[PDB]
Formats: C-alpha cells, structure tokens, sequence
C-alpha cells in the first residue's frame, strides 16, 4: 500500500534528492539507502543529499556501510532526524555533514554502546569478546569526532542508554539545529 | 484491491491534496504519510492538505514524525476524523491547522496517557520510566496547546481512556467543528 | 528417583527419602531457582527443625543461580526468626538471591567449598501498562533494591555504597575473594 | 519402572545405596547432582571411614553442578572410588578422574573424553566481558585441577583441552586420568 | 502400568533372577539392567543371571556399559532374544556367556555399523569422525569374538543392514541354540 | 483408576490369581514385556496349570508380538485365548496362537487379518534390504497362520492382502479359534 | 484425588469400597481401556459371588463399538446378573449397554436422558479397501441393530428407523421405549 | 520497497557497473550476482565491474560460482567492502583484481575455516567428512594465493574465527587500500 | 524477490536468454524443470541451429522432474552445451555430464558429485515390494544413461554411486563426467 506520482511516492521524494531511513537497521534496508546515495551523486555529484531519520536502532556493520558511504560519495548527506533516531539511528544522524544535521523539534535521540550476543567454546568467547570491545572502541571514537564531546565522555554517557530531547541533542553536538519551519 | 483511475484511487485524491492516515500509527505507515505531505507541500506550498484520520491509536516517536512534519511544511494541514481517532490518532487530528480541524457526525474521539513496558536491571528500569514520563508530559503539553485545556485539566482528563462524540469534541477543543454535508 | 532409606524408629523401620534423612543431621538444601514453592518447601523444614530442637545448629547447603526476591525474602526471614542458628554452605555456586542467603547465616558459621563461586548483582525486573503504574512499579523495584543493599551491606561489613557500586553489574567472586569480601567467613576444605 | 526388592522394601538403587554404591548417570545439573551429594553426605554419616564407590556414564553438564559434587568428594571422610562405565565426557571425565588416587577406574571398553568449557551470553559489552573474564577464569581452575588429578602439566592439559580430545580406556590409564582397567570381579 | 502385590510383575522376576532389556537402549534404562546385574551378583555370585532381550537397538555408550557389567560381575549372564534384536540388541545378545545365547524360534536379529552426526568447524568434524570409525572398529572386533566370524565377514555383513532369523543367528554364531519348549 | 482388593492388589494383579491376563491395545512392546512375564510369573506358580489370555486390540507391532507368540508356545501351561471386542492383525495371530481346543471368541467379537505394513527412507540400496525383510516377514507369518488354522499356505496369503473381517461363527470356520463362548457353564 | 476409606485393616478407595457392594462405574467414553477395567471388575465379581447381582452404574456419551462390546459380551457371559443403572446420560454405546442389562433390572434414574443413533467411522484409501471397511460398519450397524431390537422388545425396522438420526428420551421415555424397565427414584 | 527511476534502484546502477553482494550467501541471489557479472561483460567486455561486498558468509559451493565467474569473464571485477566481509564473504573481497580491491575505512573482515555437518552411517560420515577436509585445504591455497601470505600462516590463522579492521585487512593482503572519499 | 532490469523492457535472466543462456540453480522439482524445458524450447524455436548453454549449479533433486529436461535436452535440435559453476550433485550431475559430447565444462572450483537413487515409501508389503521394484528399475536405468555420457562401464558407474562419490573439476574430465576446463573467456 504505498502511492504512486509513474514514480511511487518515495521515487518522487528522490527526485528532490531526499532519502528515507526508517525502522530497524538491516543489511538489506542499508543498501537501498547506499544505492540511493550512489545514485544521487551520479545524478548530480556537487548538490546536498537529504536523510531523513526515523529509526530504533539496529545493526552496527549495516550501519557502517550506510556511514562509510555517507563520508565517501562526493555530496553532502544533510541528515533529518523525525520521530526518534536511537543508537545506530543517532549515530547516523550525527555522522551528517557538518552544520547540516537537524532534528525536527520534538523528535529524541538516543544513545548507547553495543549489545552482542555469543555461544561456544571459550577460546571463541574471547575472540568474539575482544571484537565487540574494539567495535565499541571505535564507534565512541566516531561518536566523539562528529559530536565534539571528549572520548571518555561518550564512554560515560553511553554504558546505559541516554535519552535526550532534540534541543539536548543539539547542546550535546549530536546536532546542528532545530528544523521547525520550512523558511 | 487497489481499483484503477493512470492513477490507482489513493494516488488519484492524492492529486486532490487528500492523504489518508488509517489504521495503527507506526513508522512505516507514518513515513508514507510524511512523503505523501511533503510531495504535496512541492506541488503547491500554498494549497490546504486534507488528511483523513481513521486510527485507533499508535507508536508515539512515529505518530511524532507525523506531527512535526504537520507543523513544518508550509501548507495548512486539514485533519478530518472519519470512525475514530484515537490516542495518537486523536493527538494528531487536534494538530491540524488552527480552524480547519473536523470531525464527522458519528466519529468517536479517545484520549489517554501513554503505555509502555520495558524489562531489565533496576538501573534500566528507572532510566526508562523517566523517559516515558517525560514523554508524558511534553505529549500533554502538546495537548493543551492545541485543544486550549489547561495542562492540569489535559493531565486529569488522560489518566485513563477518556472518549468524546464528535459534538464533545468541538466542545473539548479537540476539534474546530462536525462537518455534516458538504459544499 | 530420589533414593530412600530404612532406619529404625522404636515403632518399627520406616522408610525415608535421602533428604528427609538428612534432615536427621539437621541439614537442608537450596538447589537451583529461588520460587515461592521451593521457597516454602525450605522455610517449612526450618520450622520443623526449631521444633524438634531450638538450641542445634541448622545446616543450610547452597546452589543456586538466583532467584525470585520475594521467595528468597521468606527464607531470609525464617532464618532470622527462628531460634537455632541457621549455617550456610555454599556448592557449586551461589548467585544473586543465592549469595543474599549465604550471606546471611550466622556469622561465623557461613562457609564457601573450595571451588564454589559467588556473584552478586542489583534486582531485574519487568512491567509493561499505562505511565503511572509504570513510575508505580519502577519506585518499588528501587526501594527494594536499596533495601537488599541495606542488608548485603550489614551482612558482609561493606558500606552501602561499596555494596551499592559493586552491584550495579554482575560481579564474580572465588571462595577466597567471598571470605575476603565479607560475603563467607571462611572456606571449608576437608571434613572437620 | 525401578524393581523393587522385598525382605520391608527397597528400590534397586536403595539396595545398593547400603552397599556404599551411588550412580551418576546422564547430564550433570544441578538436581541430580544434589541428588549424589547427598547420597555422599549419607553414605559419610553411616560410615566415615568405608570407600564410596561411584559408578559415572555421562556425556557431561554444567560445571557449577559438577563443582558440587567434585568438593563434596574431597570434603567427605570417605574415599570416594570412581568408575567409568559407558563414558565420561567432560563434567563426567573431571568427577572420574577427582576419585580417590589409586581408587579410579575404567571399565574395559568406557570411553572417556575432555574439552574446555562451553558458555553462551547476551548483553551489552560490558557485561559481555565480565562473563567472558569469568569464563577463562573457569577454564583456567578447571586445567589446574585436571592437572592435579592427572600428573600431566598445566601447560600440556591446556593445549589437550582445546578441541574434544577422545581416550580409550588404556590412553585413560596412560594420561593418568584413570589408575587402572577394572576387568573382571576379583 | 505393572500387575502389583510398589511390588510389580518385574520386581517377582527378578527374585528368580530373570531381568528384561527392553526397547532402545539409552543411558538411564541401561543403568536400571546394571543396577539390577549388580544386586543379582551380590544376592548370590555363583548362580546365573537370565537376561530377556527385546530392543531395536540404541546408544552405544550406554549399551557398552551393560557389556562391561555382563562381562565384569561374577555370574554368568545367559541371554534370551525375544521379539528382535537389532545392532546394539543384537551385540547384547552376543555378549551373553558362550553356551548360554539363545533365540526365541520366531525371533529375528539385525546388525549394522554405527550411525551418528555432527555439526562444527571442519577441524572438530575430522576428530569427530576419527572417534566414530575407532568406535565402529572396536564394536566390530567385540563381535567377531563373540560369533566366531572374523573381523573381515563382520565388517562386509555390517555395512548395511544385514537381518537373520533364529536358525541364521545360531549358524552365524551369534547365539548358541534356539530355546522351543521349556523342559 | 486401578482399583484393587485386600495383602493389597490391583484389579488386574487381583484377577491374576485366577491366572487371567489381559491384553489390551495396540501391540508394542513394553505392554507386551508386562504381558510375558506375567506368563513367566503364572508358568512358575504353577506349570500344569492352563493360563487365560483375554485379547482384546487393533493391532500392533510385529516383533513386539513375536516376543508374547514365542513365550507362549515355550512355556509349560497351555495358554487359552478369548477374544472381546476384537482381534485385529497382530491380535487375530495370538488368538489363533492359543492352544488347540482352547481358542475362544464371544459371541459378538470380530476378528480382522491382514499382510504386514511398514515404511523405509533410504538409498535405494536399503531400500531393497529392507523390502525383502518385510517379504520374509509376510511368509513367515503366513506359514504360522496356516500352522494354526490349518489353512493352506497359499490360501492365508490370498486372504490377507486386503483386509478380512470374521464375525465368531466365520471365525471358527477359517480355524482361527476352535469354539464361541456364550454363557459360563 | 480419589478418597481413601478403612474398613474395620484396610484401605480402599472411593471405587474399590464400592465394588465390594458389587457396584461398578462407566463413566465418559467408552474405549478399550476403561471398558476393561469395568471387565476385568465383572469377572472379580463373578469370582466372587457367581449367583449376587452385580449393578453397573452408566453416565457415559457413547464411545468406540468393539470396546462396547467387550462389555457387552461379559455381562452376557457371566453367572450374575447385571443390573444397569443410568446417570447424567446413556448415549449410543452407553443406550446399548443400558439395555443390555438383566432383563426387569434396568432403570434410569428420573432426570436421565437417553440418545440412541446408528455407526459413524471413517476410512481412507484404495476405492478396494473404502469397499472392505464401508461392507464392514454396514454389517456392523445391522448387528448392533438386531440386538438393540431383541432387548428392547422393538422391532428390527422400528429400530433400525428410529436410529438413522439421534434420537433423544426422557427416562419416561425411556421405559415406554423398552430401553429400561422402570424409573428409580428414592431408596428402598 | 524499491525506488522507480521505468528503472527499480539496482537497474540503475548496473547501468554504472556496479553491482551488490548483501547477506547471506546462497545459490539463488549468487546466480543473480553471476548473471549481472555476465550482463556487464556482455554489454562491456574490458570496463571494470564494481562489486559492493557486505556479507557475513555462506554456502560455499554458491560462492564459489561467483568466484570462478569472476576469474572467468574478461572485465576486472574491483571489489568494494562496505559493512564486513566474513567467511565467504571475505573470500570473495579477497578474489577481486589485483590493485582493485578495497575496504571502506570502518569495514570489518573476518575469516574462518569451513563449519559443516553431516548426520548418517560411519562410512558416509567417512565420505562427507573427507570433502569437508579436501574443500577446506582448496579454500586455504586459494586464500593463500590472493593475499600473499603462505598456506601454512593462512592455515595457522584461520582454525579459529579472526577479526580484521580495514587497515588490518591492508597489511594482510586481504584487500589492497582503503577508499575513504571519492576521487 | 528481486531481478535487476534491462533495456522495452527485460529482467535479468530474460536478457541472457537473448545470448541461448539458461540458468538450472537449485534442487530440482518440476515447476523449475518446466521453466528449464520451455527455455529450451523457445530457443530451439528462434534458432534451431544454435548452441544453447545450460549452467548448473545444483544439488540435486527430484528424478522425474530432472528427466523432463534430460529428454527435452536430447529432443531439441540445437546441441545443448552445459557448464558446471559451484556443484552439480546427483540429478545435476546427471544433466551436466547429458550435455552435447565436447561441449561439457567444469568451472575450475566447481565440484560433482554422484550417487544413486533415495526414496521413502509407507504402506502394505505387496505395495513396498511394488515400489522397491520402480526404485531399482529406476537406479539401473540412471546407471546405464551415466554410463552412456562417461564411456564408463556400466559396472564402474554401478560401483562408483553406491555412496555419495565427490569429484573435483580435474577429476570429473578423468571420469567423462565433463570434457574440459572452462579458465578464461576465449
Ligand atoms: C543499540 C544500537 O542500535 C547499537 C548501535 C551502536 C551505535 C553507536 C555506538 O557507539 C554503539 C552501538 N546497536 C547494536 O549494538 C546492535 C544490537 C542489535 C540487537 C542488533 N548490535 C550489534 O550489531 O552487534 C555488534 C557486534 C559487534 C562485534 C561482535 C558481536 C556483535
Ligand atoms: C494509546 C495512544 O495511541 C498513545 C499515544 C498518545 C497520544 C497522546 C498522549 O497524551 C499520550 C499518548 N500511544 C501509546 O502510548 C503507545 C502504545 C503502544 C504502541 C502499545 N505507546 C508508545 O508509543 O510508547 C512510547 C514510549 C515508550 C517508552 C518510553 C517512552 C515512550
Ligand atoms: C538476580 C538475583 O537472583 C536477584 C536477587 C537479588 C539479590 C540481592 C540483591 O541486592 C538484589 C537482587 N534476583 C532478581 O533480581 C530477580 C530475577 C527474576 C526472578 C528474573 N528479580 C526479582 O525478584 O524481581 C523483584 C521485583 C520486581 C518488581 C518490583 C519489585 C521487585
Ligand atoms: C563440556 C563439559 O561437560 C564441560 C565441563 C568441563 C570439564 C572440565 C574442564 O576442564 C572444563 C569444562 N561443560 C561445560 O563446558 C558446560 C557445557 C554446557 C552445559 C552446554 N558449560 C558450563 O557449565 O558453562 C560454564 C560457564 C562458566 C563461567 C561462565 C559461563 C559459563
Ligand atoms: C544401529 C545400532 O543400534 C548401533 C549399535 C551398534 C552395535 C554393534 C556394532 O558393531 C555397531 C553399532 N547403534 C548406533 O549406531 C547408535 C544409533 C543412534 C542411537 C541413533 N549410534 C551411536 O550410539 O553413535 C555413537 C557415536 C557417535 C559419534 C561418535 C562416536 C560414537
Ligand atoms: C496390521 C497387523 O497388526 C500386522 C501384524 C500381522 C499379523 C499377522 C500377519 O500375518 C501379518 C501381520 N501389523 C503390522 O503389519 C505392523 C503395523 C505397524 C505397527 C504400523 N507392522 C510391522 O510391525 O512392520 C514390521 C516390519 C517392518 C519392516 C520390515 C519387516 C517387518
Ligand atoms: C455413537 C455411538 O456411541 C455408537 C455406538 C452404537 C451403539 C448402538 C448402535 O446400534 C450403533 C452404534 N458409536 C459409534 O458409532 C462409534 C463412534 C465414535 C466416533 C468412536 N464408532 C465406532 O466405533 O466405529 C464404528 C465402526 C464399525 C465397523 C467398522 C468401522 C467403524
Ligand atoms: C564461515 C564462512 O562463511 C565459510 C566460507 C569459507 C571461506 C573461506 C575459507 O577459507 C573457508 C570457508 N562458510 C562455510 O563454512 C559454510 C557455512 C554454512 C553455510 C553454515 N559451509 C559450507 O558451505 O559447507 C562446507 C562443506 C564443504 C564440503 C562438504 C560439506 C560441507
Ligand atoms: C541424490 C540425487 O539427486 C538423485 C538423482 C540421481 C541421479 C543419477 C542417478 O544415477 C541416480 C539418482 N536424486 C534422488 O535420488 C531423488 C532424491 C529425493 C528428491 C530426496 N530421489 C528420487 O527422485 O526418487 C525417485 C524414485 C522414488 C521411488 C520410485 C522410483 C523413483
């Protein structure tokens, strides 16, 4: 059930150079988002991309193909956070272009480390261990280059989820401004 | 069965500026929703939008997402409840554009506080409480703000489920009028 | 199966099953998940041996890996209610409602086997309804937790707020480490 | 259905419970083995000085439940003599191979078998390493002990623990994890 | 449930020595034959033990441990098929004292190699399936003793499914004599 | 559920002073251990002594019902079969497996016979070993059949390759039982 | 949990208690299982006192035709007569069994409700074997038809008639039916 | 569900070459990698392919397709890690043109040895068991021969799971630079 | 779901059939057999001189569903050349080894394997014996065909597939199973 413009209503959203990050992040979901962004900067490599963000959180190697290609593609992804945009959902957020990542104003944000999960012998405990601590090593470091908050500072705010309200969000430098108007 | 018009019919009174919010408010009904306004918002930033609420409640960071788009995009939403709205339905029929909020004559209208469940350590347990609470009261703010109750009156009247005809309704403030017949 | 045993009783022989045998030498187990029954199974036997004799030593054997608070409560209450001392030994392992009534025995009289392990952590809990039952039930889990703190902390010669940070995750400790903590008051290695 | 014998009445397992003879059979778990330890405890209260024998065929189980048994068998007067019918996998190799020196044994075609632990978690990262610290720390004071009861090195138990590790009964006898092949009723 | 004087048809049974085998071998129902072996042997050392064998077949660990007993305790076991024996019933079978085998006249025998699975990492496969095939070797040379075959017929009989009736079991060696009538 | 008499004994262990055993059921074989040494258990009471199975199933497992044909042929009293109810497949084989001039249906019993049904799943290979097993089954239950009712070999084939309902009267007949019971004498 | 009860030493339950007054109970749907417990309690009976009555109390809502007559023969067969007495309901195999007992000693008790109706199986497979197994339940039915007929006085054709659908009695029914013999009230 | 430029999103860009290898491997979306790659051959037999890699493995026998067909067909086909690359997936990023392969900076690769399982009679475990072993040395000379390393250090470094960051992946011949941003 | 778009319009696949390439991916049963047939005989249909290539990567599967195409393979005027890509198991195996004689290819990582017939059947003797009887008239008929394409005898193709037999690319050119090689596109 979804409407139609010959384009359906998201191909039209495209043609404005908007895409949509919604729900739980996937493998699958995360390259349509990529094949989106590959194809925007095809069709015009110099002019800003939008991301709107709607999202609970989801899986941290999806998310890094959708980060790694934000950073990577020549335009700049302005990122939009509607409704909530919670762990890999706030950390995409952030992961905008500079001065051009929003939160509309009664949209939350949401922070934590990761959550792993994993069953065997115990040489492979610690292997798989020893991988989630340098996953959530990297990703505070990530979180603390795009935020400006100090490294231990995203390591004490992040071991239980953090909540915070998008004028929070933008005191925090998660982001930029408030969208509230159409100008 | 989607009948035909090349337009299918929602694609077709989407032409007409009309968009149908039905059922259960969660993301991804939500995020056609927000496409569906922001396409129309480029077609015309001038023209009124029409959106149909038939809804027996919802997701509030998604019903959010609808709100916020509501209030950013540069036409007047027009909400007109047809069946029921109901907690996040009736929360988003009293945010449309000031005067131009509907019910139809035998549409029933339910507010109340929100519900929610988390599982975890203590520690999590109150961390999660608060901001459900929180989200409480910023909902109860939007509330007031819109239907012209006192926040005090707003918190007293959604303790627990609370339903108005389409006459209380006007009365509430909820909505603007009943539209019976058209012109 | 549980195996029994055919003791001589003045009346006759009668038959009884290993454990109400050993409720001969005054012993009782707690084994596995702390629940209501099980819970009541243990308090019952308690009251049983206080009144057979209030002045003996009652033993109490631990395996657990935790439990339902409320149940354990009504063993910790028991153990504190009734006469004889109540001596706590740990097996295996004795984890969350299991360390609290280890830790709870008779002072002096609370032991750890040499290779038992201890862990200790803050109360887990679930609701699920409207926001104001929800501030409901979040206000009791954290009064309870502060409570169980309150008696972790007396129990074993911590402060508060040692016990209070030392809780907050899970936190394993050997036999010697539980001695060293205060949680045991020494290790039993060979029969006395 | 356990046979019943009748004299006034014991089930199989009884009878022989009278004979110092106790048997640990199938999965370790907490139940059952509070089930052997007390049998221990009874056959200890009966008779302080008496060798319990401790007949063990089982693929293995949870460590915490075999600790409780392997500190009941040191902590008890009695010697506790163990023999291996069927197998003794893992759990069931470490309780074998606990018995008394001297006093354990392999029936002639038992197989016996030893590996490190096995755990599972889910959680945050933090919480992930204090499991997984508390894991190796468990498989560490389970070489230490294997090393004890067996002669072999820490080093050498280590390295034969990695993977499932098979033994006939004489490669039992060999690695010291048994003293002897029990064969026929002396 | 069992005919009863607690005291069932099998407890009166075994007063005269007569224990019953029946269906798949597996651990606790094997520690059930050794426990009564045992009893038997310490009521009385010197006199025969009747064991009934009715089974499809099973476990081969817990049906080694009513092998080890058979062949450790001090009485002669005598074996009696009834219904089938099928692999590790029919290795029973065989175990019983030479002399002392026998085959009820409609009773029918199966014997085969082992069968198992597992699932890991190609390394552990490989130690896993070291281990099934010495277990395969060993059985078949415990069954070439005791039928009197060599190690070569056993193995080409052995590699698929390979029935016998009564009279084929006696001529294989399998057991000593077919039981008719009682005498 | 299982009443019993007063030394205590069930109903069924009451009723086995009269040297009466039930079998009842489908044929499987635990129910069918129960009902060997009850066979074994009576034989030792008394050897002379004739021992009443009453039959009383659908059916059942061959192998399992080879266990209860073999023990009664081998033991020393003749056993005497009643059927009640029905004597189906497996149930028909050991009414008909009674001892001559003691095998008995009442009046209103039916009695069925059949050929073996199985299944395999297999290599073709297996599949093949496993067909010629269950054909030496068939035969060899047809030949105790013919043993039994002293119909021709052949004959019991041809009437067993489908099912073959017997009132009493038609089962005295075919030879499977020797007489009807109607009123004890 | 059945109660215990100790006769002046020892215990019986409830149903054991009973069976020394020589009273037995079918209750629920009849199949092999149960209806050899109301046999294997007949034949004890029997044992006991061949010439003493026994009475089989029925609330029962039918069950499978063979287990029913396994009963049914053994109230036949044995020395005693058995007298049937029917509680709550007696339907189809449990209406048969009701009639089945001694003649002039089959009651219902007055708020009794009796059904009566013909077979009911089914089957699957080879349109050969649907021939085999449909011959079967017809000749089934007319057994069971004719018997119905010889203990309730009926005749074969009302019989056969009255059963193509259910059919439902009061216990007054019931005895005009010929299924009973009288209504049992009060104790005398 | 898929962005119509006429044109779903992934059309699109098999216009620009590219083509996407997400999740699981498997026969049926293997087979549709290997018909892009024969398409893209077809429509320019000496124009690189670009191959994105985000997988945390699969089948091998199906990632084996992909790989004879990338060596089989004239273009280079250049391989891209977004997200990770574990197992076959690592494999197959590994498998690209020398000098063209490549991992995004927060890409994560991980490799192992082959994990199988095999339920059935000993001689057949015996059989599967033997090309488990034999498939599992294949991969190593093969793993061997794209990253440099020798069979015996890949062998030594693959009986247990291992973890590689980007730069890792790098040093270990796995890939043969980072991209960071585009040209 | 999800098939790449081509220039009106074409899926993937579609376009390849354009080249006379056909794709046989996955077990084979009948609805995937029939797609694989009409292929084929659209193919014969625009061009029935041209060669067709079949690509195989499959484990097997249904034997009447893979002999719908094995006989339309030899029905159709065009040589059908086949080309093996991951594993041709059993009925796979069959249809690659079917191709036109020369023009059968392993890819150089591919791997064959072959076995004989597994079936399941539930029911009286009579019919057991019936459906034991079709299974091995099956099986012999299989081995004569393999034996055909290979040029091995058919007691060496009876042998060989008693067990499930793997072959490696190089050793599926040694048996006949295929003719070459497929490296590099020429
Ligand atoms: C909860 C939130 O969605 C995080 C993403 C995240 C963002 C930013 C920072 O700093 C840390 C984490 N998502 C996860 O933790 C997912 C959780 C769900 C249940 C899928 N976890 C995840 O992808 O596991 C990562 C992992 C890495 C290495 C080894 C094991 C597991
Ligand atoms: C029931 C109605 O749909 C409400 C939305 C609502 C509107 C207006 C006001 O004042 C309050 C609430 N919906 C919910 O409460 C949903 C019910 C779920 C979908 C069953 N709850 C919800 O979104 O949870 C929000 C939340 C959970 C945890 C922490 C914070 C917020
Ligand atoms: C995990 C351990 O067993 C704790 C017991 C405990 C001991 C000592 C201290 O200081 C704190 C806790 N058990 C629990 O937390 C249980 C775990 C359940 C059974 C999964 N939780 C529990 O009893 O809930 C109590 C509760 C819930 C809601 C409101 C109040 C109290
Ligand atoms: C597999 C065998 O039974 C081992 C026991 C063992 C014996 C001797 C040595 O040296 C090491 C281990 N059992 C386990 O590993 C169990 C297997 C489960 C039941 C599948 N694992 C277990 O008890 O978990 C232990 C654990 C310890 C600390 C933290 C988490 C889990
Ligand atoms: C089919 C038969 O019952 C065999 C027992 C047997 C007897 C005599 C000889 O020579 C060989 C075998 N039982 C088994 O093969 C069991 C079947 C299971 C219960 C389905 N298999 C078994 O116990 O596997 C043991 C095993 C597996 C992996 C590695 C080593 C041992
Ligand atoms: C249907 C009837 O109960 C038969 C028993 C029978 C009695 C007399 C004659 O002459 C033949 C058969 N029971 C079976 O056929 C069982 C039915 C099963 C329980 C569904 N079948 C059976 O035991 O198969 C045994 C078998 C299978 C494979 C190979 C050999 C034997
Ligand atoms: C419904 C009532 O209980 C009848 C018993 C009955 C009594 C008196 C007369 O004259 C006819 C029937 N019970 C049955 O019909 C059972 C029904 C249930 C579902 C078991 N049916 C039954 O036993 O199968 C009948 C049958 C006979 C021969 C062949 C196949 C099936
Ligand atoms: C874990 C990873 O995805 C491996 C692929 C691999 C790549 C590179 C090297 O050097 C080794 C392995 N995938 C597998 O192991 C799959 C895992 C399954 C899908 C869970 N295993 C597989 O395809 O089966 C292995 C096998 C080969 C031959 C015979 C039987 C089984
Ligand atoms: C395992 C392989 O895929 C075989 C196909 C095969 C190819 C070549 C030769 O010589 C023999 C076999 N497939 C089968 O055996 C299938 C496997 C099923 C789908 C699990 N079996 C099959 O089609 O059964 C055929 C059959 C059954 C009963 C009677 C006749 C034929």
């Amino acid at each position: 059930l979804v409407p139609m413009v010959s384009f359906d209503i998201y191909s039209r959203l495209l043609k404005e150079r908007v895409i949509f990050l919604t729900g739980q992040v996937e493998d699958h979901m995360a390259n349509l988002i990529v094949a989106q962004m590959l194809f925007l900067e095809a069709e015009n490599p110099e002019k800003d991309i939008y991301l709107y963000i709607n999202s609970p959180g989801g899986v941290i190697t999806a998310g890094m193909s959708i980060y790694d290609t934000m950073q990577f593609i020549k335009p700049d992804v302005s990122t939009i956070c509607m409704g909530q945009a919670a762990s890999m959902g706030a950390f995409l957020l952030t992961a905008g272009a500079k001065g051009k990542r929003f939160c509309l104003p009664n949209s939350r944000v949401m922070i934590h480390q990761p959550l792993g999960g994993y069953q065997g012998q115990a040489t492979d405990i610690e292997i798989h261990a020893r991988e989630i601590l340098k996953v959530k090593g990297r990703m505070n470091e990530l979180m603390a280059l795009h935020t400006g908050q100090s490294l231990e500072q995203i390591e004490r705010d992040t071991e239980r989820d953090r909540f915070l309200s998008a004028p929070e969000a933008v005191e925090y430098g998660l982001v930029d401004s408030i969208l509230t108007h159409r100008n």
